């Protein structure tokens, strides 16, 4: 239904995860400021993670566009599932989404038998 993993050829939803992920780190404003070419770096980080094995991304969508999404990431090291970002659409938050993406990481994160997800 709705709530789906991304995969690696899905250029314009990987774009606009790039985009929301490098505008939220520059918003707390901790000497870091997204740019253009941060965002076109990050475009390319999000698809070379999703080609390998350690990263997974779940989305929720509605006619074809993109109402929030969760990224995780297994560290071999920590043998444990972090979350680099989980994001709702401000419209469309309360309605249970984040808690749905959050419970499908952890399924995953199962799978890779890895400790937990993400505290916050």
């Amino acid at each position: 239904h709705h709530m789906r993993t991304l995969n690696k050829d899905e250029h314009n939803y990987i774009k606009q995860i790039a985009n929301i992920h490098e505008t939220l780190l520059s918003q707390v404003e901790s000497n870091y400021k997204c740019t253009k070419l941060s965002i076109a770096l990050r475009y390319e980080m999000i698809c070379s993670r999703l080609e390998h094995t350690n990263d997974k991304i779940y989305i929720y969508e509605n006619e074809g566009q993109l109402i929030a999404f969760i990224w995780g990431h297994f560290s071999n090291e920590k043998s444990m599932v972090n979350i680099e970002l989980l994001y709702v659409e401000p419209q469309f938050r309360k309605l249970g989404i984040a808690t749905q993406l959050k419970i499908a990481l952890e399924k995953w994160a199962k799978t890779m038998n890895a400790k937990r997800i993400s505290n916050t």
